[PDB]
């Protein structure tokens, strides 16, 4: 599976069914349609600084990961009464600095995103066990919109230099994605799935009610990455975002 012509998003169903299920991710938001819900709480999130741990690429992607042995890093509030500890942050971008978030609002679509994620540690004792599970995860998604250039992406752009193709990695410490997120405390919810195999349908979505910049320089980076592994033939990270699925009488809920 992959982002390929041949392997790609329209593809995923041959081989993972739930491609076509009823709580597929991502999802265009209608602000028309959106349900306001008063028992939405604010969203906290306490991260710690120490718990970062290491940047990798995946292929398909980069991820940023973090020890996920204790409570240090967690999101309470929201729409959840349990705690879900910080795993790890990664992004989806397109061909083209215009088009390449997964989420759309009204229809439109934004440069990038940004996902946040993290396990219900408080019913499962791991994340291998509670990323299949209708309340396993929980990601805070943040839209980028091209314009300004946004200096608090520059360490996680610098740390790239040392992952340019596929299965290296470096140590990546000392940093709090709080600073990714915009000053906004509102949201819309939405119950889903992760946006690519596997695809299972146990994500607790949070859609930031603002976005972010992102250049078109620093979104060129991204693209920069190799799939492909060291000594090969280069094959850029072109693009990773799968296209909006049908919402099935989902409702999305707003915090105001
Ligand atoms: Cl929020
Ligand atoms: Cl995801
Ligand atoms: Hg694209
Ligand atoms: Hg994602
Ligand atoms: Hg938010
Ligand atoms: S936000």
């Amino acid at each position: 599976w992959g982002y390929d012509d041949k392997n790609g998003p329209e593809q995923w169903s041959k081989l993972y069914p739930i491609a076509n299920g009823n709580n597929q991710s991502p999802v265009d938001i209608k602000t028309s349609e959106t349900k306001h819900d008063t028992s939405l709480k604010p969203i906290s999130v306490s991260y710690n600084p120490a718990t970062a741990k290491e940047i990798i690429n995946v292929g398909h992607s980069f991820h940023v990961n973090f020890e996920d042995n204790q409570d240090r890093s967690v999101l309470k509030g929201g729409p959840f009464s349990d705690s879900y500890r910080l795993f790890q942050f990664h992004f989806h971008w397109g061909s083209t600095n215009e088009h390449g978030s997964e989420h759309t609002v009204d229809g439109v679509k934004y440069s990038a995103e940004l996902h946040v994620a993290h396990w219900n540690s408080a019913k499962y004792s791991s994340l291998a066990e509670a990323a299949s599970k209708a309340d396993g995860l929980a990601v805070i998604g943040v839209l980028m919109k091209v314009g300004e250039a946004n200096p608090k992406l520059q360490k996680v752009l610098d740390a790239l230099q040392a992952i340019k193709t596929k299965g290296k990695r470096a140590p990546f410490t000392n940093f709090d994605p709080s600073t990714l997120l915009p000053s906004s405390l509102d949201f819309w919810t939405y119950p889903g799935s992760l946006t690519h195999p596997p695809l299972y349908e146990s994500v607790t979505w949070i859609i930031c009610k603002e976005s972010i910049s992102v250049s078109s320089e620093q979104l060129a980076q991204f693209r920069s990455l190799l799939s492909n592994v060291e000594g090969d033939n280069a094959v850029p990270m072109q693009h990773n975002n799968r296209p909006t699925q049908p919402l099935k009488g989902r409702t999305v809920r707003a915090s105001f």
